């Protein structure tokens, strides 16, 4: 099966909240980074690196984590761009896990409402 992504809980959050991260159908025994981002523009998410967690994905390429999410971050562009403050409350958030090659399931929209 494809790569999927679950995040538990994933409304109703607060700043500095755990939330669980699990992801199925993921590359067997291969390490995978998980993360807070926001779309910015067509194509480019601004991160929050200061929280990142990562997992390895097990022999069935399952994997979970916890990760501590953030209400608003300094966000960071790939190239390590310093963008600006990103407020989850108007900018869709998500969590995501991605491999060292930048690929992995689609990312989970979460609110702080």
């Amino acid at each position: 099966a494809a790569p999927t992504a679950t995040v538990t809980p994933s409304s109703g959050l607060s700043d500095g909240t755990v939330v669980k991260v699990a992801g199925a159908g993921l590359q067997a025994g291969t390490a995978y980074d998980v993360g807070q981002c926001a779309w910015v523009d067509t194509g480019v998410l601004a991160c929050n690196p200061a929280d990142f967690s990562s997992v390895t994905a097990d022999a069935n390429g399952s994997a979970s984590t916890s990760l501590t999410v953030r209400r608003s971050f300094e966000g960071f562009l790939f190239d390590g761009t310093r963008w600006g403050t990103v407020d989850c409350t108007t900018a869709a958030c998500q969590v995501g896990l991605s491999d060292a090659a930048g690929n992995g399931p689609e990312g989970v929209a979460i609110s702080f409402n």
